[PDB]
């Protein structure tokens, strides 16, 4: 009645030995946690990274949020940590006429869903979201020519130090060289009561991992990957405005929506309260949303394992159908790993090899097709040197790398090989096939992976 909390997501407590390697652990829990989309991880009791900061010297620019269900918000767009904390505590305290730890979590949750559904309530809140920088940096220890205490050095190279997470060797998004500040650097989040994150999935259907450093809990709702399209169909009917096409990746539209509405339409939803010192992990294509119980501080990062490689290819294909912008070229990343095959982890090498074989075979067929459309001329082209905005398919907006079609008529414009008929009105013999690699260059790159994998 009014609000029925979804069932709880899985909670794990690895031993020190299980904990030691994050990637092995995540691969272990995967068959369970991927059925629920999110899961929670409780570190061994003595794993306690030192959080230390001065609340007066950390400044950030606040974002403002209106709290209305089904209302469109844009995905991305002055306080000290002390002044924000004072505003946030006074707010919660005045809203309930109680001291902040006496407000039960069950009640804030019930109340959140009441106020977002009521339109005569126009509550607005503020929050912080930014990637680490000089005015505001990681909550985890990092190196800087500042002297560190022995406990800080202990955690400098932890797998679960979220700064290290991308650039480890069982990851695949670290090898990328056309790097993407938005996607491999950690984000910092300063919460207050009711500040919230709308329903969404990660760029390129990656994993994410979130650590609550300190403060009051963060409440999560999560949907398994297999149900992504059920949820999207429910969202199209109750709010189709969120689905009209958008001109940038900085223009994505997202919304707040009651999980009971989704459960009514047969979408499986799970929940959890994440407390200080706990991790939440989201799996590929797993929708999630939530809100903060009070003043808190969190840090999160995207990441990609070898498990994800096939999904990452299917995702880029799905972006093409939707005419959605890519953050990076998936094929470019594969070929970069192939070119460094000798220094690759061997399980990585083996899984990259399988994806490369699919890539090569799809590319063969696409080139045959455009040759039969009458495109004859061709020239090698180093796509990775072009700024991303200079190599998107005019039609579907995919980031080109393996190949593209150009014409002297439209200088600078490209189409991917799926959209040869969308470039211009000249006859095909006026077109050129631009390609990064011949098929003969590609088969030896794949062979290097086979050898490294043995
Ligand atoms: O908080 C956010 N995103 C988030 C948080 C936790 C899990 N997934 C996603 C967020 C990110 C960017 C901006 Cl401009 C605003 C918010 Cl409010
Ligand atoms: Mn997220
Ligand atoms: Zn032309
Ligand atoms: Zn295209």
């Amino acid at each position: 009645s009014m609000f029925l909390p979804p069932p709880e997501c899985p909670v794990f407590e690895p031993s020190w030995e299980e904990f030691a390697d994050p990637f092995a652990f995540i691969h272990k829990i995967r068959p369970i946690a991927e059925q629920t989309g999110i899961c929670k991880v409780r570190p061994p009791p003595d794993w306690q990274p030192p959080f230390a900061c001065d609340v007066d010297k950390l400044h950030f620019t606040p974002r403002i949020q209106r709290l209305n269900e089904l209302e469109a918000q844009t995905r991305v767009k002055d306080y000290t940590l002390r002044t924000f904390g004072e505003m946030a505590d006074a707010f919660k305290s005045d809203y309930f006429n109680m001291p902040v730890h006496m407000v039960p979590t069950e009640l804030v949750e019930k109340e959140f869903w009441r106020l977002v559904s009521t339109i005569e309530e126009d509550v607005t809140v503020e929050y912080g979201a930014d990637i680490a920088s000089k005015e505001f940096g990681s909550g985890f220890p990092v190196r800087d020519g500042i002297k560190l205490s022995p406990e800080e050095e202990e955690y400098l190279d932890s797998g679960w130090n979220l700064n290290n997470m991308p650039v480890m060797e069982q990851s695949v998004l670290a090898h990328i060289t056309a790097d993407i500040c938005g996607m491999k650097l950690p984000w910092l989040y300063v919460g207050m009561c009711f500040s919230s994150f709308c329903w969404h999935i990660e760029d390129h259907w990656s994993y994410s991992i979130n650590y609550l450093h300190w403060g009051e809990p963060k409440t999560w709702y999560g949907v398994p990957g297999y149900a992504a399209e059920q949820l999207e169909n429910v969202m199209k009917k109750l709010a189709p405005e969120l689905f009209v096409s958008q001109p940038d990746l900085l223009h994505q539209l997202v919304t707040i929506m009651n999980p009971n509405t989704l459960m009514t339409h047969e979408v499986p939803v799970y929940r959890t309260n994440q407390c200080a010192g706990e991790f939440v992990i989201t799996f590929p294509r797993a929708y999630h949303s939530g809100f903060n119980q009070g003043f808190n501080f969190a840090e999160a990062v995207n990441f990609c394992t070898v498990d994800w490689l096939p999904l990452g290819r299917q995702c880029v294909e799905h972006y093409r159908l939707l005419h959605r912008y890519c953050v990076f070229s998936h094929d470019e990343m594969i070929c970069k790993m192939a070119s460094k095959a000798d220094v690759l982890d061997v399980v990585v090498a083996s899984t990259v090899q399988k994806d490369m074989a699919i890539m090569i075979e799809d590319e063969k067929a696409l080139r045959e097709t455009v040759r039969k459309l009458g495109v004859i001329d061709s020239e090698r082209m180093d796509f990775e040197l072009l700024p991303d905005d200079e190599r998107q398919c005019v039609k579907c907006k995919t980031t080109c790398f393996m190949s593209a079609i150009s014409c002297s008529c439209k200088p600078g414009l490209l189409v991917c090989l799926h959209h040869v008929k969308e470039l211009c009105s000249c006859p095909p013999y006026k077109y050129k096939l631009r390609y990064r690699y011949t098929l003969d260059d590609l088969y030896p790159m794949m062979n290097a992976l086979k050898l490294r994998a043995e």
